[PDB]
């Protein structure tokens, strides 16, 4: 007989919740049926006992299951979605790698929205960029098939989500919803490169990841970046077949130089775009040396889909094909392209 | 750094302590109507989970109590105590009219509750409950006990209660009740059922130097009673002793949880009828039990007397006041007094 007073005791007495409870908390969110006040304390209380990979499926489940879904056969099946979690943030970085990525013959959705002041979401940059935010399902479809990606507004795809956002923009604090972006992508894609900033709740995004049909890379930068960092080594959970293979990675196996923290972090929506339309433009230095590292991660991960190349091999030819896609202007191109795409209606 | 929600809600999620004065902004946020529900919901949890210090709550309890409707000047004796649990047959209520009897004067603080709670039993016992701090402090001068109904002393905590019913789960609020008696009697006996929060408790008291026992059941209760072993904080001249308390060593028989068991309004008057009128059994001993332990920590206001013998002496004057009829008369006296307001 679930009840918020029965879960909500149980998450305050810090135990791992029955299976189905999470399930039913965020139906009752969802529908429009759970107070604000309960909203706030699942969300903490769930954050503060540390969500387990089967809790977070349910939330994921339960929301995706109230999703618009774009139309039928218009994904392609090895659709990737390149994204962090937040820590600072690295928009900047996931927009660029994402647009890299496409150039380079990927297929890419990503999924997001503005955010409340100043540290750009996904969103802000792109229409920073003069790319179209807010499109229906066909009309993202349309721009997979003819541009190579698309994004999906949060919004529109997940209307009966917005109790929840009212509430997390009530309480600003970071909870287990900070997790469900990745994993509410109303696209579905099956492959991605997903950040994570804290290590511990890595692993369990990675867990949800295995449960479904994927081959993903979750990484976290060991100086806390949501993306694959250039400063020192990162933790990869790879995600492939339903298994987990969690190691150290260091981008100076490859010759990357280490770069400072303070040269990566995003800023607001036009810093943002005017540091796309640098690196596009082929201006070299440890941002572009990130873009092409989470780029090339997310070529990995896609071929994970298919190719079953080894894990260094596939290295080297997503870094070949990320830096190609950026000094033969592939990816300016591309970003061309999309904003034309746009402005088409 | 100036406080916001994002701030201390964030220090809190990471499992820290505040810093001195951010505890007293979200309170005074709360208190104002200017926290919305789900700031306050997740404040509330957010302080549960990590572990409230006693530096925090006394901040909590502070700035509520500033907002709180005062008694009026020298209208509260001196040495006024209040017997109350943070949250089964209104063991509490009983024991106050007990102590109120054996001269110890009494002023209690609460709300209207199926499970009867103390408020609710006194109004079927024809209590008046609802009175204004003029008429709580004519009671106490007159009949050597008052209730302060918490709705009417306490009506900016209106924002916080209806996040509590929403959520249901207990928080940090639910220490909050003892701490903001509007009355700010010195002594007490203050039962809760979590040891941690307990000595939390303890600690604001001794803070406040207060003369307090804060009592925990051993079996979750939030009273003393013959069923189990108990631990008592003894909070005096700002300083704590943590002690074992065992009834069975003052010459009582161990009883079970069920004959203690409450129910309706009605059924709960006739128990406290029963027992004032001086029947026999573990109901009669339980009450015996909280009234000797707020004796014993009014006592704890002049003299640090030796802890057996003041519990001796305690438990005899709680006897005393029931067998000498002194108990039900005080009831009889109370409810006399709340039948004068009309005229
Ligand atoms: N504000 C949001 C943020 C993310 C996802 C959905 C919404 C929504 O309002 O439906
Ligand atoms: N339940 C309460 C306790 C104290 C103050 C106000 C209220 C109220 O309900 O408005």
């Amino acid at each position: 007989v679930p009840s918020w007073p029965q879960i909500l005791g149980r998450l305050t007495d810090n135990r791992d919740l029955a299976r189905g409870q999470a399930a039913w908390a965020m139906d009752q969110i969802m529908t429009g049926n759970a107070r604000p006040a309960q909203i706030a304390a699942f969300a903490v209380a769930m954050t503060m006992k540390a969500p387990t990979a089967d809790e977070v499926g349910e939330l994921a489940g339960v929301m995706l299951s109230h999703a618009h879904p774009l139309p039928a056969d218009t994904v392609p099946d090895d659709a990737v979605d390149v994204v962090g979690t937040g820590g600072v943030n690295t928009v900047n970085l996931s927009t660029m790698a994402a647009i890299v990525v496409a150039a380079a013959g990927v297929p890419v959705v990503k999924h997001g929205n503005r955010a409340a002041s100043s540290l750009s979401g996904g969103a802000d940059t792109l229409e920073a960029l003069g790319v179209r935010i807010d499109l229906g399902p066909d009309l993202v479809a349309r721009s997979l098939a003819e541009v190579g990606i698309g994004f999906c507004f949060a919004p529109r795809f997940h209307p009966s989500y917005r109790h929840a956002a009212a509430v997390r923009r009530e309480i600003g604090v970071p909870t287990v919803f900070n997790l469900l972006g990745p994993l509410t992508n109303p696209a579905r894609p099956r492959a991605g490169l997903i950040g994570c900033a804290f290590a511990d709740l890595a692993e369990v995004m990675a867990g949800v990841f295995a449960a479904r049909r994927s081959s993903v890379l979750v990484v976290h930068g060991d100086d806390g970046l949501d993306e694959l960092t250039t400063t020192t080594t990162s933790t990869i959970w790879r995600v492939a077949a339903g298994s987990v293979d969690k190691l150290t990675f260091d981008p100076a196996g490859f010759g990357f130089a280490r770069a400072q923290l303070d040269q990566l972090a995003g800023g607001d929506a036009q810093a943002n775009a005017a540091a796309v339309r640098a690196v596009l433009g082929g201006a070299r230095g440890p941002v572009r040396d990130a873009v092409v590292l989470n780029a090339a991660g997310a070529i990995v991960a896609h071929a994970g889909l298919s190719s079953r190349a080894e894990w260094l091999p596939a290295w080297e030819e997503g870094l070949r094909r990320a830096s190609a896609a950026i000094d033969t202007g592939a990816a300016e191109q591309l970003l061309a392209r999309w904003v034309r795409f746009g402005r088409q209606i």
